[PDB]
This record gives structure tokens, C-alpha cells and sequence, in this order.
């Protein structure tokens, strides 16, 4: 049996990614294999307890792929991990996993690092997310956007509004970006919207200003976002505050799935 | 504390390697970790005993096999930062030890390697199924004309196994000066008129990547000069050998697929 060799980026995409601060893959995945992830997703909103996040809709679920199978494949996927490895230069590990169902009918304006930085002690913004979309991004179901080029600056600053992490993935986020710092941003860089059909990827860095609208129109946008850190970056433990589901703790570097009879 | 962010090659030389079946990285290794694995070979050479290999003409070391096995500097250089992303990247996979051997070809009564591949070999012998693996020798020592530099038929890989002539039944004859796979001198001649041959030179701590089915020799050093040579046979884990077709101890042939990570920077 055998899978596909492992394909990386080429050098005018990585020279994009590190521009931008993101890059979209089309077609990754196909029909197939995104109904199983899909069906999947659908479980672990069914069945995860208190790493499911909520009008009362399922908003996101967290850490799946330590509890599923199938999202534990996932993560070391000959599709994902290589590029991982290539643009972190350094074997890798998942640091967050989530399941974002921008439902048919807000994220505030936030770097990841920021949040990871703080609550979960990673040192040095060397992570990034792969969003694989689960339906078809258009302009219309609220599609992931981005300041172009807004890392470079590295973490910029923001209220923290909490002294807990249940605000970290709510609506009102515990370390949002202010109208001032994203009005002068905005002006300077622009913002973009990637698209893409079902199955893509899109990849973008931990330290990348992003956000996403409400999704009033009549279409889902399902992403599931796999933060991967570089072991060397492992994040320091003795300033975690947060539970594994949303910080792993566990560094061992991934290898990739081989093809078996089973 | 840090190690180097991985470094990759570029794809001119990456294309150079697919094209050539081989490529010189000069300098990757500094004199003072160059001096740690001399000392570690030497070591290896003392003591492994049945694992060590003797020239015939005169009893000096021919050759140590397995040495990742067995001692930890050696278990962790597979595992370098400057080695194991290039391997990957070259074989498109996650990778995997066949193969460690350290070929020391001392000044004056160094003897001969024939014209040979190693796929031819690994195939046969250990039932690896396809030629997607690689070797990486690092120069313990300046390669230079004199001093019986491996020698290679530039695109001589792009054929698949060549047609070879076997001596016997076993396999001590696979790691001497006459090898059990020695090539028809017929096809040799004519890869050779179409193809020519090359010795690529370099400076102690070099890395010299080559294909698992590159033909290759070498000759007698008759410098006053070593070449000790220390050779990682990577192999994809997809492509892993078939251990049921398999004939030989697990210092010549890993029977471990474990798919290698990179040595970390840590305080000890
Ligand atoms: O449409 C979505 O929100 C993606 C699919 C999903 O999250 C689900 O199957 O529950
Ligand atoms: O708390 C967290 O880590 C995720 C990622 C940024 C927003 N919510
Ligand atoms: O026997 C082997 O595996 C090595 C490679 C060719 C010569 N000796
Ligand atoms: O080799």
C-alpha cells in the first residue's frame, strides 16, 4: 500500500506565506474525506462535554484529536504535516485543535500568539494554524480575515478583559485588538478574506491580526484549525494556566501516518 | 537553548542530487564535532568486534557497521538537525536507519571498492523493495584526488539495477575488497562512454549525499592521508525492507522502522 510522497510547499509559497502571514492550499482533501471529517465533527459537538463552547449553538468545539481517533490521524496527515515541518523548520506537535462551526444565521479582531504567549507560556511566536474548510469560504458565511503582512510587527497590545480563560473563546475575547490599533493597521496593510472550496487549507501564522464577522447568510463555514507548534518552542508548563484540550502538554514530536491494510 | 532552525537544500540542489545522483555540502560539520566522532569511531573500531571489518593484504580496519546501534554519539548523529531534514526532504518521507558504516581508508594501505550499487545489495540481501533511500558520507578527513575518493557514473541511477555477476551463497563477501555483486564490464564501459565519472572533492566535515542505486567505487589511498568516511543509509519508512526476504544481522540491515525525530537542544 502506499501514500502519496510527501509534497511541500515551493519556494514562491513559503516566500508568500512569510509575506502575508497566510496561504491558502485548494482542494487538499476531497468530497470523501471531508464528510469523514465532517461526521466526526458532528460527534465531538455531540458528545464533548465541557470542551464544547456556546443563543446556545455549538460555537466551537476543543482538543479533538486527543479524543478522537480519526482527528488524531488527522493531525499527522502526509498532507499537513510535512509543510508544518518545513515552514516551522523543526519537527512539530499540536499545540490547540478546534472546531470553529461558523453556523449558518463574531470573532473580535486577535493574534493567537497573544493569547498563547499568556495563558499557555509558548516563548516565541514559531506556530502556526492550518484551517481545513470543512464547507465552501465566499464572501457571504463569515471567511477567516486577515491583516496581511500584521505579524511582522510581532504581538501588539491589548486589554485583557478577565482574570479567567472561559472568556478566551468567547464572542467578547479576554485579549481583543482596539477600533485605534486596527484602524491603524487596517490603513497601512489592508485586509483580506481567502476563499476557497471545500477541502482546502488554509495556513496562517500564530502572530497574524485575524478575525471573522457574523455568518447571518444561509450557508455554514466549518473550519478545523490545527495549531502547530515547533518542539523546540514547546511552551513552558510552569506558566500554563489551562487545561491540555486547550494546551497541550504532551511534546513528542509527530511522524507522519503510513499506509496500512487497516 | 537552541538548536539551528532545520535547513533544507534548495531545489537547484535538489534537482543537482535527482539529476547527478549525488551532491557535496561542504562543511556542515565543524573540526571540533568532526574530532568527537573520530574519537567515537576509534572507539568503535577497538570494540566491535565482529562488526569490525580488516583489510585483507594486511589485517589494519577496513570498516565498523551498525555503530547507531550501539553507541549513543553515533545514535544521535542520525538524528542531527543538519542531517535528518535533508534526508526527509530527499525521500519525501519520514526516514529510517538501513545502514550506519564507518569505511576508514588509512594513508598508504587502503584498498579497492568495485564498481558496485548499494540497491543492488540492499534488495537482494535484505529485501528492500525499492531504491528509495540514500547515503550520507561525512568526510572525518579532506577528500581529495589521492586519497581513494568515492567515485560515482553521474546519472548512472536513472536505470534501476544494473546487471551483476554473485559470489556465492552468504554475505561476508559484501563488505570486501572483491564484492559479491561485482557489474558486467560491458555495461560498465558503456554507462561509463555515455556517462562519464566523477570524485567529488571536499573539505573535512563535507556531507556527501548519494542514491541508494548511484554506481560507485573507489580506489587504493595512496596519500599520506586517511579518509575515514562515515555513511547513514536513510531509508524511507514506507519503504521499508522486508524482514521476511531478509538475511543478514540487524547491524547490516535495521530491522527497527521507527521513523527518526530530530535531536533537540537541551542542558545535558
Ligand atoms: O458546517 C459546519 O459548521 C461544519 C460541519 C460541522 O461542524 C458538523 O458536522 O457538525
Ligand atoms: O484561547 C485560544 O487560545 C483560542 C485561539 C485564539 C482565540 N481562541
Ligand atoms: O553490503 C552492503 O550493504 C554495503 C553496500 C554495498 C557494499 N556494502
Ligand atoms: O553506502
Amino acid at each position: 500500500q502506499i501514500m502519496e510522497p510527501h509534497d511541500t510547499l515551493s519556494p514562491a509559497q513559503v516566500d508568500e506565506y512569510r509575506k502575508n502571514g497566510f496561504l491558502v492550499q485548494e482542494h487538499v482533501f476531497d468530497e470523501e474525506e471531508i464528510e469523514l471529517l465532517r461526521a466526526e465533527a458532528a460527534q465531538e459537538f455531540a458528545s464533548g462535554g465541557e470542551r464544547v463552547t456556546v443563543t446556545g449553538i455549538v460555537r466551537g468545539v476543543h482538543g479533538c484529536h486527543l479524543y478522537s481517533e480519526v482527528f488524531g490521524r488527522l493531525v499527522r496527515s502526509p498532507r499537513l504535516l510535512p509543510i508544518a515541518r518545513q515552514l516551522l523548520r523543526d519537527d512539530v506537535y499540536v499545540h490547540q485543535f478546534k472546531i470553529n462551526a461558523k453556523r449558518a444565521f463574531v470573532w473580535e479582531w486577535h493574534q493567537d500568539y497573544t493569547f498563547w504567549h499568556h495563558e499557555d507560556g509558548m516563548p516565541a511566536p514559531r506556530a502556526l494554524s492550518a484551517a481545513i474548510f470543512l464547507d465552501e469560504v465566499t464572501e457571504f458565511n463569515g471567511p477567516l480575515t486577515f491583516v496581511p503582512g500584521g505579524h511582522g510587527s510581532g504581538m501588539i497590545d491589548a486589554d485583557v478583559k478577565g482574570e479567567g480563560w472561559a472568556n478566551t473563546l468567547t464572542a467578547s475575547l479576554k485579549y481583543s485588538l482596539d477600533v485605534e490599533t486596527m484602524r491603524g493597521l487596517i490603513e497601512r496593510n489592508g485586509m483580506v478574506a481567502p476563499k476557497g472550496p471545500r477541502g482546502s487549507v488554509l495556513w496562517f501564522d500564530a502572530n497574524i491580526p485575524h478575525s471573522s464577522v457574523p455568518n447571518i447568510s444561509p450557508f455554514d463555514r466549518g473550519l478545523v484549525l490545527i495549531t502547530y507548534n515547533s518542539v523546540e518552542n514547546k511552551t513552558d508548563v510552569t506558566r500554563g494556566t489551562r487545561p491540555e484540550w486547550l494546551a497541550a502538554r504532551d511534546f513528542t514530536p509527530l511522524t507522519a501516518l503510513q499506509a496500512t491494510s487497516f
